[PDB]
Protein backbone atom coordinates (compact mmCIF):
# COMPACT_ATOMS: atom_id res chain seq x y z
CA UNK A 1 0.00 0.00 0.00
CA UNK A 2 1.26 3.36 -0.81
CA UNK A 3 1.17 6.22 1.03
CA UNK A 4 -0.54 9.88 -0.03
CA UNK A 5 3.06 11.13 -0.36
CA UNK A 6 4.33 8.62 -2.60
CA UNK A 7 0.89 8.84 -4.75
CA UNK A 8 2.00 12.49 -4.44
CA UNK A 9 4.87 12.07 -5.99
CA UNK A 10 3.63 9.72 -8.70
CA UNK A 11 1.11 12.50 -9.98
CA UNK A 12 3.70 15.21 -10.04
CA UNK A 13 5.45 13.64 -12.45
CA UNK A 14 2.07 12.20 -14.44
CA UNK A 15 1.27 15.75 -14.39
CA UNK A 16 4.28 16.41 -16.92
CA UNK A 17 3.50 13.78 -19.02
CA UNK A 18 0.52 15.25 -19.66
CA UNK A 19 1.60 17.97 -21.25
CA UNK A 20 2.30 15.47 -24.70
CA UNK A 21 1.39 12.53 -23.50
CA UNK A 22 1.49 11.23 -27.21
CA UNK A 23 5.21 12.23 -27.38
CA UNK A 24 5.83 9.89 -23.86
CA UNK A 25 4.08 7.29 -25.42
CA UNK A 26 5.71 7.17 -28.59
CA UNK A 27 9.51 7.11 -25.71
CA UNK A 28 7.79 4.25 -24.19
CA UNK A 29 6.86 1.75 -26.45
CA UNK A 30 9.62 2.56 -28.74
CA UNK A 31 11.89 2.03 -25.61
CA UNK A 32 10.37 -1.27 -25.05
CA UNK A 33 10.82 -2.55 -28.48
CA UNK A 34 14.00 -1.66 -28.59
CA UNK A 35 15.21 -2.81 -24.83
CA UNK A 36 13.24 -6.01 -25.52
CA UNK A 37 12.32 -6.66 -28.84
CA UNK A 38 10.50 -9.58 -28.12
CA UNK A 39 7.58 -8.14 -27.03
CA UNK A 40 6.98 -6.26 -30.77
CA UNK A 41 5.96 -9.61 -31.54
CA UNK A 42 2.54 -9.74 -29.07
CA UNK A 43 1.54 -6.29 -31.92
CA UNK A 44 -0.01 -8.03 -34.76
CA UNK A 45 -0.88 -4.10 -35.93
CA UNK A 46 2.87 -2.76 -35.45
CA UNK A 47 5.44 -6.21 -35.60
CA UNK A 48 5.89 -5.32 -39.69
CA UNK A 49 8.02 -2.31 -38.17
CA UNK A 50 11.58 -2.37 -38.60
CA UNK A 51 13.37 0.83 -36.91
CA UNK A 52 13.23 3.45 -34.32
CA UNK A 53 12.49 5.98 -37.27
CA UNK A 54 9.43 3.78 -38.64
CA UNK A 55 8.16 3.10 -35.06
CA UNK A 56 8.61 7.44 -34.84
CA UNK A 57 6.68 8.09 -38.30
CA UNK A 58 3.69 5.98 -37.14
CA UNK A 59 0.95 7.94 -37.09
CA UNK A 60 -1.06 4.86 -35.69
CA UNK A 61 1.49 3.47 -33.20
CA UNK A 62 1.48 6.83 -31.84
CA UNK A 63 -2.50 6.93 -31.36
CA UNK A 64 -2.32 3.31 -29.78
CA UNK A 65 0.67 4.55 -27.03
CA UNK A 66 -1.94 7.77 -25.82
CA UNK A 67 -4.44 5.28 -25.25
CA UNK A 68 -2.17 3.26 -23.13
CA UNK A 69 -0.96 6.00 -21.40
CA UNK A 70 -4.13 7.59 -20.47
CA UNK A 71 -5.40 3.71 -19.48
CA UNK A 72 -2.48 3.55 -17.11
CA UNK A 73 -3.07 7.08 -15.78
CA UNK A 74 -6.45 6.59 -15.06
CA UNK A 75 -5.38 3.37 -12.93
CA UNK A 76 -2.98 5.45 -11.21
CA UNK A 77 -5.39 8.40 -10.33
CA UNK A 78 -7.49 5.82 -8.42
CA UNK A 79 -4.55 5.93 -5.95
CA UNK A 80 -5.12 2.26 -5.37
CA UNK A 81 -8.43 2.14 -5.94
CA UNK A 82 -8.65 0.93 -9.63
CA UNK A 83 -10.25 -2.76 -9.56
CA UNK A 84 -13.10 -0.85 -12.07
CA UNK A 85 -10.46 -0.22 -14.32
CA UNK A 86 -7.77 -3.48 -13.94
CA UNK A 87 -11.17 -5.80 -14.76
CA UNK A 88 -11.61 -4.98 -18.71
CA UNK A 89 -7.63 -4.48 -19.28
CA UNK A 90 -6.72 -7.87 -17.52
CA UNK A 91 -9.24 -10.02 -19.05
CA UNK A 92 -7.77 -8.33 -22.79
CA UNK A 93 -3.98 -8.66 -21.79
CA UNK A 94 -4.91 -12.80 -20.63
CA UNK A 95 -6.85 -13.77 -22.99
CA UNK A 96 -6.80 -11.46 -26.14
CA UNK A 97 -3.12 -10.29 -26.09
CA UNK A 98 -1.72 -13.13 -23.90
CA UNK A 99 0.96 -10.64 -22.35
CA UNK A 100 2.77 -12.55 -19.51
CA UNK A 101 3.69 -10.54 -16.31
CA UNK A 102 7.43 -10.73 -17.36
CA UNK A 103 6.58 -8.00 -20.28
CA UNK A 104 4.72 -5.58 -17.68
CA UNK A 105 8.13 -5.77 -15.94
CA UNK A 106 9.49 -4.68 -19.12
CA UNK A 107 6.95 -1.56 -19.90
CA UNK A 108 7.51 -0.88 -16.37
CA UNK A 109 11.18 -0.26 -17.13
CA UNK A 110 10.40 1.65 -20.20
CA UNK A 111 8.74 3.74 -18.40
CA UNK A 112 10.55 4.30 -15.58
CA UNK A 113 13.41 5.20 -18.11
CA UNK A 114 11.87 7.41 -19.99
CA UNK A 115 10.66 9.63 -17.04
CA UNK A 116 14.12 9.28 -15.57
CA UNK A 117 15.81 11.01 -18.79
CA UNK A 118 12.69 13.52 -19.46
CA UNK A 119 11.95 14.54 -15.67
CA UNK A 120 14.91 15.07 -13.30
CA UNK A 121 12.72 17.55 -12.18
CA UNK A 122 10.35 15.79 -10.59
CA UNK A 123 11.81 11.99 -11.37
CA UNK A 124 14.65 11.88 -8.51
CA UNK A 125 15.19 9.10 -5.84
CA UNK A 126 12.38 9.17 -4.10
CA UNK A 127 10.02 9.94 -6.84
CA UNK A 128 11.65 6.85 -8.98
CA UNK A 129 10.84 4.87 -5.97
CA UNK A 130 7.33 5.63 -5.19
CA UNK A 131 6.54 5.23 -9.21
CA UNK A 132 8.29 1.91 -8.83
CA UNK A 133 5.72 0.99 -6.11
CA UNK A 134 2.99 2.31 -8.05
CA UNK A 135 3.72 0.27 -10.91
CA UNK A 136 4.81 -2.81 -8.69
CA UNK A 137 1.29 -2.24 -7.27
CA UNK A 138 -0.63 -2.54 -10.30
CA UNK A 139 1.74 -5.72 -11.70
CA UNK A 140 0.82 -7.49 -8.37
CA UNK A 141 -2.59 -6.50 -9.02
CA UNK A 142 -3.28 -7.54 -12.50
CA UNK A 143 -1.30 -10.65 -11.66
CA UNK A 144 -3.61 -11.58 -9.06
CA UNK A 145 -6.49 -11.04 -11.44
CA UNK A 146 -4.33 -13.15 -14.45
CA UNK A 147 -4.69 -16.22 -11.78
CA UNK A 148 -8.44 -15.88 -11.07
CA UNK A 149 -9.13 -15.46 -15.14
CA UNK A 150 -7.32 -18.73 -15.41
CA UNK A 151 -3.94 -17.21 -17.04
CA UNK A 152 -0.65 -18.49 -15.80
CA UNK A 153 1.40 -15.02 -17.00
C1 LIG B 1 1.24 -0.23 -18.55
C2 LIG B 1 0.85 -1.40 -19.08
C3 LIG B 1 -0.19 -1.46 -20.22
C4 LIG B 1 -1.33 -0.78 -20.36
C5 LIG B 1 -1.93 0.28 -19.40
C6 LIG B 1 -1.95 -1.20 -21.59
C7 LIG B 1 -3.13 -0.71 -22.10
C8 LIG B 1 -3.75 -1.11 -23.24
C9 LIG B 1 -5.04 -0.65 -23.71
C10 LIG B 1 -5.92 0.40 -22.99
C11 LIG B 1 -5.31 -1.29 -24.85
C12 LIG B 1 -6.57 -1.15 -25.73
C13 LIG B 1 -7.76 -1.87 -25.07
C14 LIG B 1 -7.46 -3.31 -24.70
O1 LIG B 1 -7.28 -4.15 -25.63
O2 LIG B 1 -7.40 -3.62 -23.48
C15 LIG B 1 -4.20 -2.17 -25.13
C16 LIG B 1 -4.09 -3.00 -26.22
C17 LIG B 1 -3.05 -3.86 -26.47
N1 LIG B 1 -1.98 -4.14 -25.63
FE1 LIG B 1 -1.59 -3.19 -23.86
N2 LIG B 1 -1.15 -2.16 -22.19
C18 LIG B 1 -0.06 -2.34 -21.37
C19 LIG B 1 0.99 -3.21 -21.60
C20 LIG B 1 1.14 -4.02 -22.70
C21 LIG B 1 2.32 -4.78 -23.06
C22 LIG B 1 3.62 -4.81 -22.23
C23 LIG B 1 2.04 -5.43 -24.21
C24 LIG B 1 2.93 -6.37 -25.05
C25 LIG B 1 4.19 -6.67 -24.72
C26 LIG B 1 0.70 -5.09 -24.60
C27 LIG B 1 0.03 -5.56 -25.71
C28 LIG B 1 -1.13 -5.06 -26.23
C29 LIG B 1 -1.64 -5.44 -27.51
C30 LIG B 1 -1.03 -6.43 -28.52
C31 LIG B 1 -2.92 -4.64 -27.68
C32 LIG B 1 -3.84 -4.64 -28.90
C33 LIG B 1 -3.22 -3.65 -29.89
C34 LIG B 1 -4.07 -3.60 -31.14
O3 LIG B 1 -3.90 -4.49 -32.02
O4 LIG B 1 -4.91 -2.67 -31.24
N3 LIG B 1 0.18 -4.23 -23.67
N4 LIG B 1 -3.27 -2.04 -24.14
Amino acid sequence: VLSEGEWQLVLHVWAKVEADVAGHGQDILIRLFKSHPETLEKFDRFKHLKTEAEMKASEDLKKHTVTVLTALGAILKKKGHHEAELKPLAQSHATKHKIPIKYLEFISEAIIHVLHSRHPGDFGADAQGAMNKALELFRKDIAAKYKELGYQG
